[PDB]
C-alpha cells in the first residue's frame, strides 16, 4: 500500500504545517501537524476541556462506530517550545492519504497547553519519531508509520516541505518526479528516539563550505534551522545589523536587509536554503526588526533541521530495519 498527503502551512510565515487526516468511522477529517520529532498521535476532542477549545475541529469517538477506549490509557506529553497536552486513548481506524491503519492509537486531549488553544488552525500532532519516544502508559503504543509499515509498498515516508506553498507527505513510496539529482543517504542514530544524523558542514551564501560534524534530528514539527552558537554567528555576521536579542529570544534583523543562503551538507552532498526561507517577518506587527529562521540550539541540547531546512529539500524517511534519511534537492 501506499499514501499520499498534501500539507499546507497554517499561516504566511510557514510556521508550521497541516495535513488532514481521516479518524473514525464514519470518516471524521482533522487537520494534524505531522511532527517526525514526537511519536503521538494526539487529538483535540470532545474530551477535552470546553475552555481550552477556540476553534479546532474535534474528534469525537462516541460518533465512530471503529472507536474503542483503550483502558486505563493515559498519555502526558511535554515539547521542546514549553507546550503540551495530556489525555486518554482510543484505538480507531485512522486513513492518512488513501493509506489505512486499523486499530491505531488516537489519544484525546482531555487537556491542552495556551499554544494549542491559540491555535485554531492545528487539530493535534501525528507523530513520525520512532516509537520508543510514545507516552502511552502503562502500555507504549506505535506510531501511524510504525503501524502501517508490513503493509507499505517500501518502509519509507518522505516530506516534501513547501515554502510559503503546500507540499506532500508520501507514505510508503519515493516519488522520482518530486526532486531533483539524486538522493543522497546518511546514517540515523534511534538512540534518542529521533530521526537522528549528522550533517558534514555547512556555507553561508557564497562563501566556503566549513566541513565540520553537526549533529542534529529531522524534525517536521519545529518550524526553525536551530545550530550551534558558532554557525548561527557566523551566518548572522554577514547580515548588516543583525543581532541576538534576549528580550526578543533570538536573532532578529533589519526587515530592510537581503538574507543570505545558507547551506547544509549531506555527505558529500549540499542542500541550499534560500534567503527568503530565513525571513520570519516582523517580531510584531509594523516592527521594522524581523525574526530570523535560524537560530541558536544553546539551551536546547540538541540541533535542529526544522522547517526551514527541511522545506529546501526532499526528504526521505527510511525506515528500513537500518533506519537511514535520505536528501535531494528539488
Amino acid at each position: 500500500s501506499t499514501g499520499s498527503a498534501t500539507t499546507t502551512p497554517i499561516d504566511s510565515l510557514d510556521d508550521a504545517y497541516i495535513t488532514p487526516v481521516q479518524i473514525g468511522t464514519p470518516a471524521q477529517t482533522l487537520n494534524l501537524d505531522f511532527d517526525t520529532g514526537s511519536s503521538d498521535l494526539w487529538v483535540f476532542s470532545s474530551e477535552t476541556t470546553a475552555s481550552e477549545v477556540d476553534g479546532q475541529t474535534i474528534y469525537t469517538p462516541s460518533k465512530s462506530t471503529t472507536a474503542k477506549l483503550l483502558s486505563g490509557a493515559t498519555w502526558s506529553i511535554s515539547y521542546g517550545d514549553g507546550s503540551s497536552s495530556s489525555g486518554d486513548v482510543y484505538t480507531d481506524t485512522v486513513s492518512v492519504g488513501g493509506l489505512t491503519v486499523t486499530g491505531q492509537a488516537v489519544e484525546s486531549a482531555k487537556k491542552v497547553s495556551s499554544s494549542f488553544t491559540e491555535d485554531s488552525t492545528i487539530d493535534g500532532l501525528l507523530g513520525l519519531a520512532f516509537s520508543t519516544l510514545n507516552t502511552v502508559s502503562p502500555t507504549q503504543q506505535k506510531t501511524f508509520f510504525d503501524n502501517a509499515k508490513a503493509s507499505l509498498d517500501s518502509p519509507v515516508f518522505t516530506a516534501d516541505l513547501g515554502y510559503h506553498a503546500p507540499g506532500t507527505y508520501n507514505f510508503g513510496f519515493i516519488d522520482t518526479t518530486a526532486y531533483t539529482g539524486s538522493i543522497t543517504y546518511t546514517a540515523v542514530s534511534t538512540k534518542q528516539g529521533f530521526w537522528e544524523w549528522t550533517s558534514t558542514g555547512y556555507a553561508v551564501g557564497s562563501g566556503t563550505f566549513k566541513s565540520t560534524s553537526i549533529d542534529g534530528i529531522a524534525d517536521t514539527g519545529t518550524t526553525l534551522l536551530y545550530l550551534p552558537a558558532t554557525v548561527v554567528s557566523a551566518y548572522w555576521a554577514q547580515v548588516s545589523g543583525a543581532k541576538s536579542s534576549s528580550s526578543v529570544g533570538g536573532y532578529v534583523f533589519p526587515c530592510s536587509a537581503t538574507l543570505p543562503s545558507f547551506t547544509f551538507g549531506v555527505g558529500s552532498a549540499r542542500i541550499v536554503i534560500p534567503g527568503d526561507y530565513i525571513d520570519f517577518g516582523p517580531i510584531s506587527t509594523g516592527s521594522s526588526s524581523c525574526f530570523g529562521g535560524i537560530q541558536s540550539s544553546a539551551g536546547i541540547g540538541i540541533n535542529i533541521f526544522g522547517d526551514v531546512a527541511l522545506k529546501a529539500a526532499f526528504v526521505v524517511f527510511n525506515g528500513a530495519t537500518t533506519p537511514t534519511l535520505g536528501f535531494a534537492s528539488k
